């Protein structure tokens, strides 16, 4: 597939996320890509800073949620996925 | 191989300042062993964040280290760089 689309794909879903000031946990791309998609989002005016937390949780987060917060919350995913949960019924921020 | 030494070296680097709870600003890394440097650090316990902002300016956030004032702290970094100003003349930690 092309790169483009999937980009302005996961940019919708950002977006939807971002509109109530929720982080998009997110780690469908390769690497450059994942890091690549956070200039992505600043250039189509999602203000966004990316983290990589618990070594390999990646993250998009907007302008206007706290860091510390979404930190926070990466602890309490890595139990979980441990434990055997998966993403999608991970917490997005605690 | 030289990639070796390098994240070795740059891990006793990184845990000097952890035991003060600073944020380490290492550029010495061509994307995406940036990013992979953050997983080593992980991966020989010295708990970690990666962040990103808008520029090259990798760092790595231990434990402690408040994550907004590294973001924060980002920004100032890039304007100042975008004025002239040399990499070990920006701060640290606002
Ligand atoms: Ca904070």
């Amino acid at each position: 597939g092309h790169m483009d689309e999937l980009f302005e794909e996961h940019l919708e879903i950002a977006k939807a996320l971002f509109a109530q000031r929720l982080p998009y946990w997110c780690d469908v791309f390769l690497r450059p890509a994942d890091q690549a998609f956070n200039a992505y989002l600043n250039a189509r005016g999602q203000a966004s800073t990316y983290l990589v937390l618990e070594g390999f949780d990646p993250v998009y987060v907007p302008r206007g949620c706290d860091l510390d917060a979404v930190r926070a919350t990466a602890r309490a995913r890595a139990r979980l996925r441990e434990a055997g949960l998966g993403e999608d019924a991970l917490p997005v921020l605690l």
